[PDB]
């Protein structure tokens, strides 16, 4: 059950090879499929390095380290041991913040309440508003929300924004929460396609 | 409860610092007390190295890596976070073996049965014999055992030997087991003394 | 006039020391004040490294490399030569984009036209709109604009947003331009203060 | 006569290439056959490294460094120079020790005198006892000796043990000596075979 | 016009690749033709190293770094960008010196005036004498000069010597100047031939 | 007798420390006085590096590596062992060559015979001529020789030149030999002085 790894971006990861001798000499090779990999990388540093015990070391994991990590090693008994890991990664964004807040609302007409912003998450996750602590669902009348998620190409992290409009009453309290989109375990994805736009 | 670490010799260990920023710049220093340390080592490679996230990395742990690992880091909020680990280590020896076995015993007199040998353990652990599966206790008459533990100065690992003599009967079966001396958690030791022999 | 350097983030920079011998041995030391520096760094790698000719090398410049770079070297004639550089840095953001555009406007009432977004600049620079190619100034009636600049703490880069509202007519064309805030040369800044908020 | 090298384990070895230019550029390649080598290693670090003068450097020699070291280099005159070394290695064990000694012997019956132990030799070498300084040969009656040599798989070094039994007299003195098995020069060995045990 | 580089020996050189992404991952390879290269070197350290932005770094340029530097990179838009540099190098020699000077000349006969020496130039450049500040041309009678240029095989640098003989008058002043042979731009050379001397 | 080392420039040198343990941990420090050293260097790479056995490694020795190499080490028995080496260095120059030779001599007047040149020696050594194999001494009449030794500041190596003039006879043969100035062992030198020239 432990061939799937979830790892926070920035932090080291060690992947063991089982069957590698505790110390050199060792017959082993690692082959990787990542965001960095064209097809497959192969070795026997600060990118990826092999420890004395044959384990694989990534000094600080990033989105580009997601994918398949495989080892093949000739074991001390002379035959081959296989290792197969799937690495997924995540980032927790900063505290969410409410920008452009209204100080006063006028009952019976629509008002821009504010925008909730989360900066720097992976994967995107979602934002939602509460009013006096209950989840608000958008309707077409008394409420509507425009949300934008935009990804930073220089880091791969996401920014969410959620802008609330309401048509009201007396004295309500509001707040926003960010729920990361991570599930329990392993979602399954097709290989990607890339059509051209004419 | 996790400031104590037990680690198998040969294998990498990562110790986190809590409070270090996820990435550089960081104000932090590690200070170590080990078998290598005279008093205290200090840094901010293949001996000991600091990862991008500020964590401490030992590429392959050995007996000489036992001791105290401390971090002090100036946290992102501006004040100081402390880390304190105690590292202990172990090695599993090879399969035990019986050497110099007797093919035949003569009832009513003492016979050298054989020596059970374990090679390459840390800490020493112990050897014990079974006869038809039950633990044998030594007595002064029908049985006696001479045992020797000797440590390799070039590796720190131990060799145990246990030589059985018996005074017997019909048709008994014998075998030896090695029980490592590791307990659950944390034994407590005085600082050592070193008197001179006149 | 060349003691000030402007350098694009990501790219290498070489700073010469004048007076250093063309090759070793050399008596010289570099001392740095940067975003990384607490007070002053000192040396005689991928952070900062000294080349064979005594020059200073930064392998990929970033915002954290802004500041003062000083060399002191004992010259071939036996006396001392001083070097003093001031490094400033920049990033060009991605192409600006218009998000949430309106397809139709109604004359005589205010309409949300769209938001112009620039992602990933340093320093921030500014956004401005044109209508049929002329600069629009905001007024209080026929036009107003809300703009937000937000900085990414994990990279130091900025995101600008500019949201246009208009009160109109027949058939206008719109577009937005991003003007980086860099000037010709050397603006001068006070040392910073950091009061506490009660 | 100097193409054979004998080297103590732990210590550096430099092997020259003759014909390599005193400095770069150089056309040369080293190919090795060792305990580490599957077939042949090839290069033009702390495992094996090439010095500026083209010589081969092993930072600390071990049993695994035994074998064939070959260089081929394109010489300054344009044609090829060949180098061929055979490396053999050794370790001196610790002082021998006598364990389990008897304080008293009874004349006319056999007595276990003691075990002489040597720890940490390569190659094994041998142990022998003296009584009042003369070599003892084993017989079947007045003396017999059981000896064991056991090799440490984690280091390749050997432990010898020699257990003396005697059938005596008045007042003899005993002592043991360790004679390393190294000869003058170059013993010759067949390539090994490895049959299977059914 | 900037695909030709002239660089002083000893000093670093950075060659950019255009089209390489500002940061990793990048698909690119450098191939070099130099004095070090047999045919072509290829990579994706202190010899030649690739910076984070994909640029090529030579830590201290020498005569052996003259030649062709090519990059091929898969650009961020997915297709290929080519780079092509031609590197030439130079060294300024030391101050010229006059050796073996005559204190007195006798009119009407030839006298050895002195030798002007320049040490350590690349390319060779030339020496010439002035008498009361005017260029002297050699004739067959009143003047003649023997000059020697000799190159140091261990460095590639040149030594020039120029020995003046004159047939004189009253009170002339003499001095020598060294004019480096560098031109403006790019001389063009055939590929070399190497006939054998019988 | 082996605390003095003579080493050819360009080639590696290993200096042992005696008393250092065969392997880490070790308490030792090296302190050096060389052409590179201002006063004394201290350590516990390609400049100078310490091997696993505690020995000192210079990867390619040069004139700048001449001087005093000292080790101090805390030995396995707990007390201190001292090491003290004196390193001297040399270079063999290229084959000597005769330049500017005369094809014909006229008896009864002086003739410039030729210059013998040696390039690239350390220490300087000397040049001498033979005529039909016998050493020529200079006189004031039938022979005289002007010799020049000039040192390359960029390498420290020497160039010798020896220019022969003779006043002759029938059919003599000439040749020149270079005799390096190295003696057997250890010349002794005062510490240097450096007066100023007014």
């Amino acid at each position: 059950m432990g061939q799937n790894i979830t790892a926070r971006i920035g932090e080291p990861l060690v992947l063991s090879c089982k069957g590698a001798p505790k110390k050199p000499p060792q017959q082993l090779e690692w082959k990787l499929n990542t965001g960095r990999t064209e097809a497959w990388k192969v070795l026997s540093d600060s990118v990826a390095r092999i420890l004395p015990n044959g384990s694989l070391l990534l000094p600080a994991t990033g989105i580009v380290d997601e994918g398949t990590f495989r080892c093949r090693a000739t074991n001390r008994r002379g035959k081959e041991v296989k290792s197969n890991y799937r690495v997924r990664v995540y980032q927790i964004p900063g505290k969410p913040e409410i920008v452009d807040p209204a100080s006063e609302l006028t009952a019976s007409v629509p008002n821009k309440v504010g925008t909730c912003v989360s900066e720097g998450s992976y994967p995107a996750g979602t934002l939602s508003w509460h009013l006096d602590g209950k989840l608000l669902i958008p309707d077409g009348k008394e409420t509507l929300v425009k949300e934008e998620t935009r990804r930073h190409p220089e880091t791969g992290l996401f920014t969410l924004r959620s802008e609330l409009t309401v048509i009201p009453g007396t004295h309500p309290t509001f707040s926003c929460s960010f729920s990361l989109g991570l599930p329990r375990r392993r979602p399954l994805n097709t290989a990607p396609i890339q059509l051209r736009v004419r």
